[PDB]
């Protein structure tokens, strides 16, 4: 009983994953890039029409597994370029020209565990030496900075940032991906929520990137094609400046590969919801950020290198 406009279960979105790929087989492809810490697979879907030397965008969604919006985007992500494929002009140029790498859900055990123990949890569910404390955080598991001021030593901490870079499954299968496609990887894209933020590096350090200018005016831009259809107002600029000291970061590990057009979005809403945003509000919150996302997809396209 899949339905775009209700949050789904992982056994819902598994089944969902297998059932979209036998619906539309010229569009997408289904592959599983490695397991996590309880045996479950990691599923990556391959959007667009198959062809040579074509560049790639990557998308993830649910790295925190209390953010239940970012799961739900990945999912409409899917449901428009299936249905407006052949009757819109912009997205059948998109899925011709590039690949969509999306990656519904990245923490699939932490989402297990919001909806069978507790709703509000945010890290992986992995055994920690020496405590009780499960749990590391996949956004500060990454080799960009690690384990520096704004991440935690403690494994009983919500910013923990593990015994080593890369020491969880779910964030080594997610890396290892990027290292296996960096020569067609153009754009790296990391849904989360909430705050209505669009962040770009660096957050491991207080430092501007190469190319600040244009990852600035692209943001600026991003934001007005959001705000055109409900008035939702989002802010931007890179992440030590505009929110905290991150490290060991996915957006920030991706440039310092060689992706130059790196994001971060947290979606709806400010507050009065939070993590736990009505059902209601998903088709609003999932049409939105679809204008602010082919906006930097038709970006990338006429700035390929
Ligand atoms: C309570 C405290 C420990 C903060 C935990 N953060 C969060 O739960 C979320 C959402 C939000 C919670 C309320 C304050 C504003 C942020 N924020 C979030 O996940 N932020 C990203 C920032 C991404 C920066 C790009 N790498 C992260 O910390 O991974
Ligand atoms: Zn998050
Ligand atoms: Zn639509
Ligand atoms: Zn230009």
């Amino acid at each position: 009983g899949h339905s775009y406009e209700k949050y789904n279960n992982w056994e819902t979105i598994e089944a969902w994953t297998k059932q979209v790929t036998s619906e539309n087989p010229d569009l997408i492809s289904r592959t599983a890039i490695g397991t996590t810490f309880l045996g479950n697979n990691i599923y990556l879907l391959k959007v667009g029409k198959p062809g040579p030397n074509k560049p790639a965008i990557f998308m993830d969604c649910g790295i925190h597994a209390r953010e239940w919006i970012s799961h739900a985007f990945c999912q409409w992500f899917v449901r428009e370029a299936v249905l407006t494929y052949g009757y819109e002009s912009h997205m059948t140029e998109f899925l011709n020209k590039l690949d969509f790498y999306v990656l519904p859900v990245l923490n699939i055990d932490g989402y297990i565990y919001t909806w069978t123990k507790n709703r509000m949890w945010r890290k992986t569910r992995s055994t920690n030496a020496g405590t009780t404390c499960i749990g590391t955080d996949p956004n500060r598991n990454f080799d960009a900075g690690w384990c520096t001021t704004g991440a935690s030593t403690d494994p009983c901490d919500e910013t923990y940032c593990g015994s080593a870079a890369e020491s969880e499954k779910e964030t080594k299968a997610l890396a290892d991906f990027i290292r296996n496609n960096l020569s067609s990887i153009k754009a790296y894209l990391s849904i989360h929520s909430y705050s209505q933020h669009i962040v770009y590096p660096y957050s491991y350090d207080y430092k501007l990137p190469e190319n600040n200018a244009e990852l600035n005016n692209l943001a600026k831009a991003a934001v007005k094609e959001l705000a055109t259809l409900y008035g939702t107002k989002y802010t931007y600029g890179p992440g030590a400046t505009t929110l905290y000291l991150a490290p060991g970061g996915g957006d920030d590990w991706a440039y310092d590969q060689g992706i130059k057009y790196s994001f971060t979005f947290e979606l709806r809403d400010k507050g009065r919801y939070g993590f736990i945003l009505p059902e209601s509000q998903i088709q609003a919150t999932c049409e939105e950020t679809m204008l602010a996302i082919k906006y930097v997809t038709n970006y990338v396209l006429g700035h390929l290198y």
